[PDB]
Formats: C-alpha cells, sequence, structure tokens
C-alpha cells in the first residue's frame, strides 16, 4: 500500500518468544487451555545448560516458553522481576537477511545481536537481533536450505503430556497480529522505528477512519511489512472517558512490551467453543450487547453467517462496516498483572480490528446500568 | 511419644505458599496436573494491591501460589531470580500462638513478625511468621473462632476452572511430610532449630536403623512436633556412589530450601492412574526393579495386598520391612531446574520414607546396564 523495497522481504510471523518464570508450567498451561502441542525442546538433556526452552506449536503458530536454568541469572531474572511473564522477542522469517540488517543499521537501529549462522544436520539457519520498544527484541530467522522441524540445536520434546490428545482441537491457525503498547507520546517514535529501520508502512483500515478515544481511551497506529502478511498496530493511552488500559498496561509492564497476540480462526464457534471447555476464560460481555446487535443487523448492509445465539452464549463480539466484518474475543489476562492477554479472530472480508466495539460496549453497559436503576 | 511441651501445640499443616513467577498459571497447573480445585483468592480484585494469591485446596491440602503485581519487587524478585519457583512458607495451625512465639524468641528464634490479627465476616485468626532454614520462613495461625472457608481476605476464587470437574480425581488426602535440603554440616543445626526453639523432637523410624549413605548420598534428620501430625526430614549431601542429587539441590537452588512436599492417599492405585491421565510425568523405573521386587516378596514376611502388576504399569515403588510396607512415587521437577518436586504415599502399617529403595532402584539400574 505504499512504496516497494529494494532488497529482503519479512515472509511472516515465524515465532513468539516468551520469557517465563516456570517454562515447563508455562508450555503445559499453553498447551492445555489454548490447544498447543509440543514441537521441540531444548534444555539440560540436550546440552543447553544455561537456558531452558520449551517450544509448542498449534497450526502456524509457535510459542517458546525460556527461563532461567541457573540462579543469579540478570539479564533473564530483571525482565522477570519488571515485567513478571510476557512477551520478550517476537520473530520475523526473512528473505535475504544480511541486506535487512544492514539497512537497519544504516537507519540507526541498535543491532543487538550481529549476524550469526548455526547448523545441523538438516541445514543452516541464521539469526539476527534487533531492539525495538521496551525490552522487546526482534529475531530474524532466514532459512538457508533447512529442512528440519524446527531450528537447529532443538532436540524432541522433553516430555509428551498424554492429556492433549484427548482434548478438543481449538482450530487456531496462525497470527495474525501482534500489539505493542506505549507510554506516553510514544505511539509515533515507536511506530515510526519499523517504517524507518524495517521499511514498513502504515496500514489503513475502516478503523482509521473514526475517532473512537472518547470510548477507546488510546490511540493506535497500525504497522505492516510491504506485502502486508505482518501487522502490528501501535498503541498509546489517550484521554477519553475512563482512565486509559494501556496507562495501566505500562504501569504494571514497567515499560512498553506487547499488549496481545491476535490468533487467526477460520471457525470461531468451533474454538471458542473448545478453548472454553479447555478451561480458557474470556473476557464478561452484557446481556444487552446482544439485544443491540440483533437491531443493529436489521438496518445493516451485511449478512452473518454465523449463528447469533451462539455468538451470545460464547460471548463473542462483532464488528462490521459496509463491505464485510469480523468476529473477536478477547481472553482474560494470562497473568495476574493486568499485562497480556490474547485475542481470537475470525475475519470475513474486514481487514479491521474492531474499534467499533468500544461504543458497542460502552452503549451496552449504558443500557445495562439504565436497566439496574431506571 | 515424649514429654508434652508444657503449654501450646501443633495440630496440623495448614498451607504450604509458593512464591513462583506466575501465581494464575501455577494454580493452573496444581489444579489441572494434582487433582486440586480453586478455593480462595486474593488479589487486585479483593483490594490487594501489593500480593496476588490463588489459594487451592484438595483433601486437607491447601497450596497458596503467590506472585508480585508491580514492578521491582526486591524482596520476592531476588527470591525469583534465585530460586526460581519454590516453597516459601510452610504454615501451621497452632493452639496458643503468643506463647509458642514467646517461647521461641525466648530460645533464640528469629522472629519476622509479631503476632497480629485479622478479622472479617467469619471469624478471627492470629499469625506470626518465624525464620527457618534458608528463605523458608514458617507462619503460625490460629483460630480463633473463624468459620470461614479459608482465612481472613480470601474471597470466592477469580474463576472456576470448567476442565477441572471433568477430570477424575486423584483421592490425595493430606500432607504426610515436607522434606527441607541443607548444605554440609547445616542437618544439625536446622533440625536442631525445631527441637530448640518450637520443643519438636526426633522421629525415629526403621530407616534409621540401617545405614543407607552409599546409595542414597545423604544424611536425614526427621523432625516432627509433639503430636507427630507434623513431619519434617532435614537432609544433608553425604559421600554415596552416585552424584549426590541433595548436592545438586543446593546447587541449582542457592542455599537450602524444600525439596519434594509428601501427599498422602489412601488409594495409590486409582490416585497414579488419574494423575497419569491429567498428564502428570513421574520417574523412570527400570522393569528390572519390578523382577527382583516379586522375587523379594517370595520372602518377605508382610505381604502387599495391591495388584504387583499395578504397580509395575503405574511404576509405583515398594518399601517393606518385617511388620508393613508402603508404597511411594516420585514426580519429575515440577520446574525445569531440579529442585523441587513431589511424591505420593500410601502407608500399610510403615512409619518409614522409603530409604531402602536407594539401595533397590540401584540394583536394578545395575541390571539394567548388565542386559544391554
Ligand atoms: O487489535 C487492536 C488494534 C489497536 C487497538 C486495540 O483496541 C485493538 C484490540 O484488538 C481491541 C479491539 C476491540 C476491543 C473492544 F472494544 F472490544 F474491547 C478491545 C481490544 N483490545 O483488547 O485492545
Ligand atoms: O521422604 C524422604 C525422607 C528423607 C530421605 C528421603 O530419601 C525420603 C524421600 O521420600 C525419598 C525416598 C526414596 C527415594 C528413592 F530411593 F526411591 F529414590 C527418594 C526419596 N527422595 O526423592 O528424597
Ligand atoms: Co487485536
Ligand atoms: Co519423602
Amino acid at each position: 500500500k505504499g512504496a516497494k523495497p529494494e532488497r529482503g522481504r519479512f515472509l511472516h510471523f515465524h515465532s513468539v518468544t516468551f520469557w517465563v518464570g516456570n517454562a515447563k508450567q508455562a508450555a503445559s498451561f499453553y498447551c492445555s487451555k489454548m490447544g498447543f502441542e509440543p514441537l521441540a525442546y531444548r534444555g539440560l538433556e540436550t546440552g543447553s545448560r544455561e537456558v531452558v526452552s520449551h517450544v509448542i506449536k498449534q497450526g502456524k503458530i509457535v510459542f517458546v516458553l525460556s527461563s532461567a536454568l541457573n540462579p543469579w541469572n540478570k539479564e533473564m531474572g530483571d525482565h522477570l522481576v519488571k515485567h513478571g511473564d510476557g512477551v520478550k522477542d517476537i520473530a520475523f522469517e526473512v528473505e535475504d537477511c544480511d541486506y535487512i540488517v544492514q539497512k537497519a543499521r544504516e537507519r540507526g537501529a541498535k543491532i543487538m545481536r550481529e549476524p550469526w549462522v548455526e547448523q545441523d544436520k538438516f541445514g543452516k539457519v541464521k539469526f539476527a537481533v534487533l531492539q525495538t520498544y521496551g525490552d522487546t527484541t526482534h529475531t530474524l530467522v532466514e532459512k538457508m536450505n533447512y529442512i528440519g522441524q524446527f531450528l537447529p540445536g532443538y532436540e524432541a520434546p522433553a516430555f509428551m503430556d498424554p492429556l492433549l490428545p484427548k482434548l478438543p482441537k481449538c482450530s487456531l491457525e496462525m497470527i495474525d497480529h501482534i500489539v505493542g503498547n506505549q507510554p506516553d507520546q510514544e505511539m509515533v517514535s515507536a511506530s515510526e522505528w519499523y517504517l524507518k529501520n524495517l521499511q514498513f508502512h502504515r496500514f489503513w483500515s475502516v478503523d482509521d477512519t473514526q475517532v473512537h478515544t472518547e470510548y477507546s481511551s488510546l490511540r493506535s497506529i497500525v504497522v505492516a511489512n510491504y506485502e502486508e502478511s505482518i501487522k502490528m498496530p501501535i498503541n498509546e493511552p489517550a484521554p477519553g472517558k475512563k482512565k486509559s488500559q494501556i496507562q495501566e498496561y505500562v504501569d504494571y509492564n514497567g515499560g512498553a512490551g506487547v499488549q496481545h497476540i491476535a490468533l487467526k480462526t477460520e471457525d470461531i464457534i468451533t474454538a471458542i467453543r473448545h478453548l472454553r471447555e479447555r478451561g480458557l476464560e474470556f473476557l464478561s460481555v452484557p446481556s444487552t450487547y446482544y439485544k443491540q446487535l440483533r437491531e443493529k443487523l436489521k438496518t445493516a448492509k451485511i449478512k452473518v453467517k454465523e449463528n447469533i445465539d451462539a455468538l451470545e452464549e460464547l460471548k463473542i463480539l462483532v464488528d462490521y462496516d459496509e463491505k464485510g466484518y469480523l468476529l473477536q474475543i478477547f481472553t482474560k489476562p494470562v497473568q495476574d498483572r493486568p499485562t497480556l492477554f490474547l485475542e481470537v479472530i475470525q475475519r470475513h472480508n474486514h481487514q479491521g480490528f474492531g474499534a467499533g466495539n468500544f461504543n458497542s460496549l460502552f452503549k451496552a453497559f449504558e443500557e445495562e446500568q439504565n436497566l439496574r436503576g431506571n
């Protein structure tokens, strides 16, 4: 949706690396309650004596849970005391890594790790780490004739949970978008980091055409690579009807970081029905939200293929324009700090993110409080 | 048995408080994989703005998973960088909290928190915190006409996991014992801390009537309150045929701490089948252990009521003497660091702790090696 970069390409999201206090229990949690399955493992049993990593997978989504094996680890320890459990690195699978790293250096980005190559019998892979907002980093993955299962240096998982095969499939397929919350007046600079250093462009959608700040208490700029396969909204607090939840994140995260990861699915009724069966908790939606959605769809230009009675019981939200609609629902925070959560989304010819639900939910709670009093 | 202390009494284990990086997911793990159920909760929704605690319960066992809510917490943060996830506090429900604290301070104990009282709609409870080995502490709880579900300041859990009722129950009843590993030459001071300051006594068992050091690589002093409802073995590394795992625990924990918690069941066959169905992992036991077990039982004075074929499939261990036997099995470490693990035990007139299995497993692993 802009100009074309001469060299390099960002294929898609490769993986999301979490830095958690207990990688064993973290990988167990995401497998039990979000439909992930063990893929690879790195730890003491494999020769990695300082850092353990549990690799889990569902569809094309790859999560990495990592913890420190020895005491007095400063880098991982400070990150855990500062943020708690949260996202550390967002990986991009790229083509022509050497130009992307050097052109990013020419534009003034901090190269945290110079390009290096790891190898096993299955091929070679090139990596490189750049620093973005807060302590969040971006690792670049370039497969150079690599054929293995995941990456070199990871063996078969340490343990295969026999409970996972008996649990219903959640049908989560790929990562749609990853939102990074920024502190005050840092949305523009953080969004410029990708346009400047990685030659991204601002992704425009129907959300950019409404003033939702009075109901959202946030400002948002969506940034995307050239092919628009990687989309990452960048948020910052804004004044609004209520105190900004972007500020609540920054206060509890200790700075900038990933607010939520969005996972795209093609069957959100099956996905949410099975995720709730596995025990995952989602946001509360009042009954008046679906009382109002039925009246809206009588005058809307589109028809929803999904059953409205099913959406009401599963507490799934809907946002539409004149040409399509999307279905979305958000989990409760996956930790105790009101920081990181996750989102399940299904798209029906709609490139938005649900900004219309800030006004929709405000009207839904408005009738509910109007009922309890008037 | 002994001479009853003048005043005061230690009723039983109250609870075990963990200091973990994610109290939400930690409480989910013990509920999903060990048969616990949400009991009470403390957090931002309840007014507790600095420490979040998910309280879970199974039988009489009560675990408390706690984390820090605000960034840059020094004490909980340093404990997390040093130990990782592990036990922080072992609580005792006591009678006459004020004298137990007064006698402990008089005998030289470090009182971390003086006796204080909290009160809600269900009654009053008195607390006191003592420091024991390493960074582990001991909270004394005294119920003074409290009738509520747990303790004041805790309300109904934030979320009732809808998957838990669909999972089979694990039939774990109570905490049998809690073991604390000490470095070399600190077993005596740590174990004597309880006899001196709390008027505990040394608990002796059939394990103590033999020397198992060449196969266990550890020394142990088991401490118990007067009523012997609270048992806490205190370990230290000792030279032996293999690398001391009591030493490897201290190396990865940064000092003394709780090595494992033991949970008692009255049906270990059902417990282990359901724990394995829920996804809990246990230690590997070679098949030659059960070939040798059936040969030992042809001569033993006792008869094991449980199916030997079931013990072999579930990888449960057996230790017996001339008057009874116990069944036990150990989980893999509940973290990636080889520090804390857990044990499930069923007792059939046997007051030991399984010291004979070090020798039994060593001979079993040796026969597997020569037959490969
Ligand atoms: O996808 C992001 C893009 C930036 C703004 C942010 O609000 C979007 C979230 O997905 C989103 C969308 C809607 C809602 C609502 F209104 F339904 F609550 C909430 C969020 N959210 O969790 O930030
Ligand atoms: O319960 C403790 C008491 C102190 C000594 C210790 O060995 C006891 C453990 O339960 C125990 C018993 C047996 C084994 C064996 F030999 F099977 F590995 C291991 C442990 N243990 O993990 O401490
Ligand atoms: Co989103
Ligand atoms: Co034991």
